[PDB]
Protein backbone atom coordinates (compact mmCIF):
# COMPACT_ATOMS: atom_id res chain seq x y z
CA UNK A 1 0.00 0.00 0.00
CA UNK A 2 2.69 1.88 -0.48
CA UNK A 3 2.76 5.02 -3.09
CA UNK A 4 4.89 4.21 -6.27
CA UNK A 5 8.73 5.87 -6.06
CA UNK A 6 9.23 8.91 -7.76
CA UNK A 7 11.74 8.67 -10.35
CA UNK A 8 11.59 12.54 -11.71
CA UNK A 9 11.81 13.50 -7.82
CA UNK A 10 14.93 11.04 -7.58
CA UNK A 11 16.40 12.10 -10.38
CA UNK A 12 16.11 15.88 -9.32
CA UNK A 13 17.47 15.03 -5.79
CA UNK A 14 20.94 13.75 -7.29
CA UNK A 15 21.14 17.00 -9.84
CA UNK A 16 20.78 19.15 -6.34
CA UNK A 17 23.39 17.38 -4.90
CA UNK A 18 25.56 17.47 -7.96
CA UNK A 19 24.87 20.87 -7.87
CA UNK A 20 26.20 21.62 -4.12
CA UNK A 21 29.01 20.27 -4.51
CA UNK A 22 28.50 16.08 -4.69
CA UNK A 23 30.83 14.46 -7.78
CA UNK A 24 28.35 12.04 -8.13
CA UNK A 25 25.36 10.48 -6.29
CA UNK A 26 23.22 7.87 -6.95
CA UNK A 27 20.36 5.64 -6.07
CA UNK A 28 18.70 1.84 -5.79
CA UNK A 29 15.01 1.07 -5.02
CA UNK A 30 14.26 -2.43 -4.44
CA UNK A 31 10.34 -1.79 -4.79
CA UNK A 32 9.37 -5.61 -3.99
CA UNK A 33 11.04 -7.09 -6.95
CA UNK A 34 10.93 -3.85 -9.31
CA UNK A 35 13.93 -2.07 -9.63
CA UNK A 36 14.26 1.55 -9.68
CA UNK A 37 17.94 3.03 -10.47
CA UNK A 38 19.18 6.73 -11.06
CA UNK A 39 23.05 7.81 -10.77
CA UNK A 40 24.08 11.24 -11.72
CA UNK A 41 27.91 12.46 -12.03
CA UNK A 42 31.17 10.68 -11.91
CA UNK A 43 32.96 8.75 -9.83
CA UNK A 44 36.29 9.46 -10.14
CA UNK A 45 36.34 13.28 -11.13
CA UNK A 46 39.62 12.96 -12.17
CA UNK A 47 39.64 10.60 -15.10
CA UNK A 48 35.84 11.28 -15.64
CA UNK A 49 34.67 7.64 -15.11
CA UNK A 50 30.75 7.83 -14.72
CA UNK A 51 29.11 7.06 -11.47
CA UNK A 52 26.86 4.04 -11.38
CA UNK A 53 24.66 2.02 -8.81
CA UNK A 54 26.52 -0.80 -8.69
CA UNK A 55 29.89 0.94 -7.84
CA UNK A 56 30.79 -0.64 -4.63
CA UNK A 57 31.66 2.38 -1.65
CA UNK A 58 32.09 2.77 1.80
CA UNK A 59 29.66 2.15 4.20
CA UNK A 60 30.66 4.67 7.20
CA UNK A 61 28.06 4.31 10.05
CA UNK A 62 25.34 1.79 8.27
CA UNK A 63 28.02 -0.94 9.58
CA UNK A 64 27.02 -0.22 13.45
CA UNK A 65 23.29 -2.20 11.88
CA UNK A 66 26.30 -4.93 10.43
CA UNK A 67 27.54 -4.85 14.30
CA UNK A 68 24.13 -5.01 16.07
CA UNK A 69 23.08 -8.13 14.29
CA UNK A 70 25.70 -9.86 15.15
CA UNK A 71 25.56 -8.69 19.01
CA UNK A 72 21.64 -9.84 18.79
CA UNK A 73 22.26 -13.25 17.21
CA UNK A 74 24.80 -13.73 20.24
CA UNK A 75 21.54 -12.27 22.17
CA UNK A 76 19.74 -15.57 20.53
CA UNK A 77 22.31 -18.20 21.79
CA UNK A 78 22.58 -17.34 24.68
CA UNK A 79 26.29 -15.80 24.73
CA UNK A 80 24.93 -12.55 25.40
CA UNK A 81 22.60 -10.68 27.71
CA UNK A 82 21.97 -6.68 26.55
CA UNK A 83 21.55 -5.97 30.54
CA UNK A 84 24.42 -7.43 31.60
CA UNK A 85 27.30 -4.86 32.16
CA UNK A 86 29.49 -4.12 29.32
CA UNK A 87 32.61 -5.18 31.83
CA UNK A 88 31.06 -8.08 32.89
CA UNK A 89 32.43 -9.71 29.67
CA UNK A 90 35.07 -7.01 29.58
CA UNK A 91 36.60 -6.92 32.97
CA UNK A 92 38.23 -3.43 33.67
CA UNK A 93 37.14 -1.59 30.46
CA UNK A 94 34.91 1.55 31.41
CA UNK A 95 35.11 3.34 34.15
CA UNK A 96 31.33 2.66 35.40
CA UNK A 97 30.11 -1.08 35.43
CA UNK A 98 26.34 0.14 35.35
CA UNK A 99 27.24 0.87 31.57
CA UNK A 100 25.43 -1.92 29.94
CA UNK A 101 25.55 -3.34 26.33
CA UNK A 102 21.85 -1.95 25.31
CA UNK A 103 23.28 1.29 26.20
CA UNK A 104 25.83 1.43 24.24
CA UNK A 105 23.94 -0.13 21.13
CA UNK A 106 21.54 3.06 21.86
CA UNK A 107 23.84 5.33 22.33
CA UNK A 108 23.16 6.10 25.94
CA UNK A 109 26.34 5.41 27.28
CA UNK A 110 27.38 8.46 28.37
CA UNK A 111 30.83 7.72 26.37
CA UNK A 112 32.83 10.38 25.21
CA UNK A 113 33.16 10.15 21.07
CA UNK A 114 37.13 10.29 20.37
CA UNK A 115 36.47 11.04 16.90
CA UNK A 116 35.34 14.68 17.37
CA UNK A 117 38.78 15.31 18.73
CA UNK A 118 40.05 13.22 15.75
CA UNK A 119 38.55 15.41 12.68
CA UNK A 120 37.99 18.52 14.39
CA UNK A 121 40.07 19.78 11.41
CA UNK A 122 38.46 17.87 8.44
CA UNK A 123 41.22 17.13 6.35
CA UNK A 124 44.36 17.33 8.22
CA UNK A 125 42.13 15.37 10.79
CA UNK A 126 41.87 12.40 8.23
CA UNK A 127 45.65 12.91 6.79
CA UNK A 128 46.14 12.36 10.30
CA UNK A 129 44.24 8.78 10.69
CA UNK A 130 43.73 7.73 7.09
CA UNK A 131 47.28 5.13 7.23
CA UNK A 132 46.88 4.77 11.01
CA UNK A 133 46.05 1.05 12.29
CA UNK A 134 44.62 1.39 15.83
CA UNK A 135 43.65 -1.90 18.51
CA UNK A 136 39.76 -1.67 19.74
CA UNK A 137 41.44 -0.83 23.52
CA UNK A 138 43.36 1.82 21.65
CA UNK A 139 39.99 3.67 20.69
CA UNK A 140 38.62 2.89 23.74
CA UNK A 141 41.32 4.43 25.85
CA UNK A 142 41.45 7.72 23.75
CA UNK A 143 37.43 8.08 24.68
CA UNK A 144 38.42 7.86 28.45
CA UNK A 145 40.78 10.61 28.47
CA UNK A 146 37.31 12.34 28.96
CA UNK A 147 34.65 11.94 31.17
CA UNK A 148 31.93 10.81 30.41
CA UNK A 149 28.96 13.18 29.52
CA UNK A 150 25.92 11.94 31.44
CA UNK A 151 24.70 8.74 33.11
CA UNK A 152 24.09 5.17 32.23
CA UNK A 153 21.35 5.32 30.43
CA UNK A 154 20.46 8.82 30.61
CA UNK A 155 20.45 11.04 27.15
CA UNK A 156 21.00 9.82 23.55
CA UNK A 157 24.32 11.11 22.20
CA UNK A 158 25.60 9.41 19.53
CA UNK A 159 29.49 8.15 19.81
CA UNK A 160 31.46 5.93 17.55
CA UNK A 161 33.33 4.72 20.82
CA UNK A 162 29.90 2.94 21.64
CA UNK A 163 30.05 0.17 18.31
CA UNK A 164 34.16 0.07 19.11
CA UNK A 165 33.43 -1.85 22.42
CA UNK A 166 30.62 -3.48 20.45
CA UNK A 167 33.30 -4.83 17.94
CA UNK A 168 35.24 -5.73 21.07
CA UNK A 169 32.22 -7.60 22.38
CA UNK A 170 31.91 -9.58 19.53
CA UNK A 171 35.46 -10.49 19.45
CA UNK A 172 35.27 -11.57 22.50
CA UNK A 173 32.40 -13.61 22.73
CA UNK A 174 32.94 -15.20 19.36
CA UNK A 175 36.90 -15.45 19.99
CA UNK A 176 36.58 -14.82 15.94
CA UNK A 177 37.46 -11.36 14.22
CA UNK A 178 34.37 -8.84 13.54
CA UNK A 179 35.18 -9.91 9.54
CA UNK A 180 34.79 -13.78 10.05
CA UNK A 181 31.20 -12.54 12.15
CA UNK A 182 30.02 -10.71 9.68
CA UNK A 183 31.18 -13.08 6.47
CA UNK A 184 29.50 -16.35 8.57
CA UNK A 185 26.50 -14.83 9.96
CA UNK A 186 25.47 -12.17 7.71
CA UNK A 187 27.28 -11.94 3.90
CA UNK A 188 27.53 -15.69 3.13
CA UNK A 189 24.14 -16.30 4.42
CA UNK A 190 22.99 -13.20 2.09
CA UNK A 191 24.99 -14.08 -0.90
CA UNK A 192 26.43 -10.32 -0.43
CA UNK A 193 28.61 -10.63 -3.45
CA UNK A 194 29.79 -6.76 -3.32
CA UNK A 195 29.97 -6.30 0.77
CA UNK A 196 33.60 -7.05 2.52
CA UNK A 197 35.19 -6.07 5.30
CA UNK A 198 39.05 -5.55 4.78
CA UNK A 199 40.34 -3.62 7.51
CA UNK A 200 42.98 -2.38 7.87
CA UNK A 201 43.24 -2.71 4.22
CA UNK A 202 43.02 0.55 1.96
CA UNK A 203 42.05 -0.57 -1.35
CA UNK A 204 38.18 -1.25 -2.44
CA UNK A 205 38.06 -4.46 -4.32
CA UNK A 206 36.77 -4.49 -7.91
CA UNK A 207 35.00 -0.89 -9.45
CA UNK A 208 34.27 1.78 -6.55
CA UNK A 209 33.35 4.89 -6.40
CA UNK A 210 36.27 7.70 -5.28
CA UNK A 211 35.40 9.82 -2.28
CA UNK A 212 35.87 13.05 -2.76
CA UNK A 213 36.38 14.87 1.00
CA UNK A 214 35.03 18.38 0.94
CA UNK A 215 37.36 20.92 3.31
CA UNK A 216 36.44 22.88 6.17
CA UNK A 217 37.26 26.19 3.80
CA UNK A 218 34.28 27.14 1.42
CA UNK A 219 35.34 26.60 -1.78
CA UNK A 220 38.31 24.85 -1.05
CA UNK A 221 39.77 21.19 -3.78
CA UNK A 222 38.39 18.63 -3.11
CA UNK A 223 40.65 15.85 -1.20
CA UNK A 224 40.40 12.36 -2.90
CA UNK A 225 39.60 10.09 0.27
CA UNK A 226 38.99 6.70 -1.13
CA UNK A 227 41.82 5.01 0.37
CA UNK A 228 42.54 4.56 3.98
CA UNK A 229 42.01 2.07 6.87
CA UNK A 230 38.77 3.46 8.72
CA UNK A 231 40.89 1.50 11.35
CA UNK A 232 39.47 4.35 13.94
CA UNK A 233 36.03 3.38 13.19
CA UNK A 234 36.26 -0.70 12.73
CA UNK A 235 32.91 -2.31 13.56
CA UNK A 236 31.59 1.02 14.09
CA UNK A 237 32.46 2.12 10.35
CA UNK A 238 34.85 0.46 8.06
CA UNK A 239 32.13 -1.73 5.70
CA UNK A 240 32.07 -1.69 2.42
CA UNK A 241 29.24 -2.93 0.26
CA UNK A 242 26.56 -1.72 -2.97
CA UNK A 243 23.57 -0.04 -3.29
CA UNK A 244 21.93 -3.56 -3.84
CA UNK A 245 23.70 -5.35 -1.06
CA UNK A 246 22.26 -2.76 1.31
CA UNK A 247 18.94 -3.38 0.34
CA UNK A 248 19.16 -6.84 0.50
CA UNK A 249 20.35 -6.48 3.88
CA UNK A 250 17.83 -3.94 5.22
CA UNK A 251 15.23 -6.01 3.52
CA UNK A 252 16.06 -8.99 5.21
CA UNK A 253 16.74 -7.35 8.63
CA UNK A 254 12.74 -5.66 8.48
CA UNK A 255 11.85 -8.94 7.41
CA UNK A 256 12.54 -11.45 10.21
CA UNK A 257 15.41 -13.32 8.36
CA UNK A 258 18.71 -12.02 10.57
CA UNK A 259 17.46 -13.17 14.06
CA UNK A 260 14.22 -14.11 16.49
CA UNK A 261 11.27 -12.05 16.34
CA UNK A 262 11.99 -11.47 19.80
CA UNK A 263 15.75 -10.10 19.12
CA UNK A 264 13.97 -7.64 16.51
CA UNK A 265 11.58 -5.90 19.01
CA UNK A 266 14.55 -5.12 21.14
CA UNK A 267 16.25 -3.86 18.18
CA UNK A 268 13.62 -1.38 17.40
CA UNK A 269 13.06 -0.06 20.92
CA UNK A 270 12.80 3.58 20.35
CA UNK A 271 15.09 6.21 21.73
CA UNK A 272 13.90 9.74 21.07
CA UNK A 273 16.69 11.70 18.73
CA UNK A 274 14.17 14.12 17.67
CA UNK A 275 10.16 14.91 16.71
CA UNK A 276 11.21 12.77 13.32
CA UNK A 277 13.60 10.09 14.13
CA UNK A 278 14.47 7.32 17.09
CA UNK A 279 17.36 5.55 17.58
CA UNK A 280 17.04 1.18 18.31
CA UNK A 281 20.09 -1.03 18.70
CA UNK A 282 22.03 0.32 15.80
CA UNK A 283 19.36 0.77 13.78
CA UNK A 284 17.53 4.30 13.23
CA UNK A 285 14.20 4.95 12.03
CA UNK A 286 13.40 8.13 10.21
CA UNK A 287 9.33 9.49 9.65
CA UNK A 288 8.75 10.51 6.66
CA UNK A 289 6.29 13.45 5.82
CA UNK A 290 3.24 11.14 4.21
CA UNK A 291 3.39 9.37 7.64
CA UNK A 292 5.47 6.24 6.76
CA UNK A 293 8.29 5.47 8.87
CA UNK A 294 11.23 3.40 7.44
CA UNK A 295 14.11 1.46 9.13
CA UNK A 296 17.99 1.64 8.57
CA UNK A 297 21.20 3.82 8.90
CA UNK A 298 22.97 5.93 7.42
CA UNK A 299 26.66 6.57 6.87
CA UNK A 300 29.17 9.43 6.84
CA UNK A 301 33.09 8.21 6.28
CA UNK A 302 35.57 10.45 4.87
CA UNK A 303 33.97 11.22 1.27
CA UNK A 304 31.07 9.46 1.26
CA UNK A 305 27.15 9.72 2.14
CA UNK A 306 25.07 7.14 2.65
CA UNK A 307 21.19 6.51 3.41
CA UNK A 308 19.89 3.00 3.34
CA UNK A 309 16.31 2.60 4.70
CA UNK A 310 13.54 0.09 4.48
CA UNK A 311 9.52 -0.09 4.90
CA UNK A 312 8.84 -1.54 8.60
CA UNK A 313 8.11 -5.12 6.50
CA UNK A 314 11.29 -5.03 3.84
CA UNK A 315 9.39 -5.24 0.93
CA UNK A 316 10.31 -1.62 -0.24
CA UNK A 317 14.19 -0.45 0.57
CA UNK A 318 16.09 2.56 -0.60
CA UNK A 319 20.03 3.02 -0.60
CA UNK A 320 21.42 6.47 -1.63
CA UNK A 321 24.90 7.73 -2.37
CA UNK A 322 26.83 10.92 -2.99
CA UNK A 323 30.52 10.09 -2.78
CA UNK A 324 31.38 13.47 -0.98
CA UNK A 325 31.31 14.29 2.56
CA UNK A 326 31.76 17.30 5.25
CA UNK A 327 28.87 19.09 3.25
CA UNK A 328 25.87 19.44 4.77
CA UNK A 329 23.85 21.01 1.97
CA UNK A 330 24.61 17.46 -0.12
CA UNK A 331 23.94 15.14 2.96
CA UNK A 332 20.76 16.94 3.81
CA UNK A 333 19.43 16.78 0.04
CA UNK A 334 20.30 13.58 -0.24
CA UNK A 335 18.15 12.58 2.92
CA UNK A 336 15.33 13.56 0.44
CA UNK A 337 15.54 10.23 -1.51
CA UNK A 338 13.73 8.76 1.23
CA UNK A 339 10.95 11.18 0.73
CA UNK A 340 10.66 10.40 -3.27
CA UNK A 341 11.14 6.94 -3.17
CA UNK A 342 8.83 6.05 -0.16
CA UNK A 343 6.21 8.96 -0.02
CA UNK A 344 6.28 9.29 -3.94
CA UNK A 345 5.01 12.02 -6.10
CA UNK A 346 3.59 14.83 -4.10
C1 LIG B 1 29.09 7.03 10.72
O1 LIG B 1 29.10 7.10 9.53
C2 LIG B 1 29.73 8.16 11.66
N1 LIG B 1 30.55 8.99 10.92
C3 LIG B 1 31.90 9.35 11.14
O2 LIG B 1 32.32 8.72 12.28
C4 LIG B 1 32.59 10.11 10.43
C5 LIG B 1 33.02 11.52 11.15
C6 LIG B 1 33.60 12.54 10.48
C7 LIG B 1 33.99 13.67 11.18
C8 LIG B 1 33.63 13.81 12.51
C9 LIG B 1 33.00 12.76 13.17
C10 LIG B 1 32.69 11.60 12.48
C11 LIG B 1 28.53 8.91 12.29
N2 LIG B 1 27.56 9.16 11.28
C12 LIG B 1 26.72 9.84 11.52
C13 LIG B 1 25.60 9.98 10.53
O3 LIG B 1 25.38 9.05 9.74
O4 LIG B 1 24.87 10.99 10.39
C14 LIG B 1 26.56 10.72 12.94
C15 LIG B 1 25.38 11.59 13.08
C16 LIG B 1 26.09 12.85 12.69
C17 LIG B 1 25.53 14.18 13.13
N3 LIG B 1 24.12 14.30 12.72
C18 LIG B 1 23.34 15.35 13.25
O5 LIG B 1 24.11 16.09 13.89
C19 LIG B 1 21.92 15.08 12.77
C20 LIG B 1 20.92 16.03 13.46
C21 LIG B 1 19.49 15.65 12.96
N4 LIG B 1 18.47 16.62 13.30
C22 LIG B 1 17.91 17.64 12.61
C23 LIG B 1 16.39 17.82 12.69
O6 LIG B 1 18.52 18.70 12.53
C24 LIG B 1 19.64 15.47 11.42
O7 LIG B 1 20.29 16.35 10.80
O8 LIG B 1 19.11 14.44 10.94
C25 LIG B 1 26.54 15.12 12.51
O9 LIG B 1 27.68 15.25 12.95
N5 LIG B 1 26.15 15.85 11.39
C26 LIG B 1 27.20 16.56 10.65
C27 LIG B 1 26.46 17.46 9.66
C28 LIG B 1 28.10 15.57 9.98
O10 LIG B 1 27.71 14.50 9.67
N6 LIG B 1 29.39 16.07 9.83
C29 LIG B 1 30.33 15.32 9.03
C30 LIG B 1 31.72 15.99 8.95
C31 LIG B 1 29.98 15.30 7.56
O11 LIG B 1 29.06 16.03 7.15
O12 LIG B 1 30.71 14.60 6.87
C32 LIG B 1 27.49 10.71 13.90
S1 LIG B 1 29.13 10.23 13.25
Amino acid sequence: DLPAPDDTGLQAVLHTALSQGAPGAMVRVDDNGTIHQLSEGVADRATGRAITTTDRFRVGSVTKSFSAVVLLQLVDEGKLDLDASVNTYLPGLLPDDRITVRQVMSHRSGLYDYTNDMFAQTVPGFESVRNKVFSYQDLITLSLKHGVTNAPGAAYSYSNTNFVVAGMLIEKLTGHSVATEYQNRIFTPLNLTDTFYVHPDTVIPGTHANGYLTPDEAGGALVDSTEQTVSWAQSAGAVISSTQDLDTFFSALMSGQLMSAAQLAQMQQWTTVNSTQGYGLGLRRRDLSCGISVYGHTGTVQGYYTYAFASKDGKRSVTALANTSNNVNVLNTMARTLESAFCGKP
